């Protein structure tokens, strides 16, 4: 497996910029990786999106990149724009992101860069979400 709980990754979701994340256990499934439809081609990882408006998701491994730092972001943007197969898909990819989401992303980057400087256990202790059902 490429990742484990506490590993830092960028996640790409349609409609959002590459976003800093931490691999975590799903609080119901008690799993951090699975194969969608039990297809060997469809491995997903469970991730927390860093920032002040917490979200989690199951994300395909094909849409994860190991997180080093904010310095990666420009290349990630450039490669996604070059890979957009059509003019129409590229226009969708490049739509502006709100100021409110930009500030969430920027706070996410601060958390992820702090997380990177920490041990796996330290970052899990600090950043793991609380769930209430
Ligand atoms: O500060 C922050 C941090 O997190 C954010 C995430 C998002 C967002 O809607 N996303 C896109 C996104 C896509 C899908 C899901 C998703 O399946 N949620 C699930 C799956 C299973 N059970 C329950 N929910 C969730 C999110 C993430 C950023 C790509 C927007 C703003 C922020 N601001």
């Amino acid at each position: 497996l490429k990742y484990n709980v506490g590993d830092l990754v960028w996640s790409k979701v349609s409609g959002y910029p590459w976003w800093p994340c931490m691999v975590s256990a799903d609080p119901l499934l008690h799993s951090y990786t699975k194969l969608k439809g039990q297809k060997k081609s469809a491995r997903q990882y469970h991730v927390q999106f860093f920032g002040d408006a917490p979200e989690r998701a199951w994300i395909f491994e094909k849409s994860l990149v190991a997180f080093e730092g904010e310095g990666q972001f420009e290349k990630l943007c450039q490669e996604s724009a070059k890979q957009a197969p059509t003019k129409a898909e590229k226009i969708k990819l490049l739509k502006p992101i709100s100021g409110k989401l930009r500030a969430q992303w920027e706070m996410g980057i601060v958390q992820a860069e702090e997380a990177a400087s920490m041990s796996v256990e330290e970052r899990k202790a600090k950043f793991t979400f609380l769930y209430v059902g």
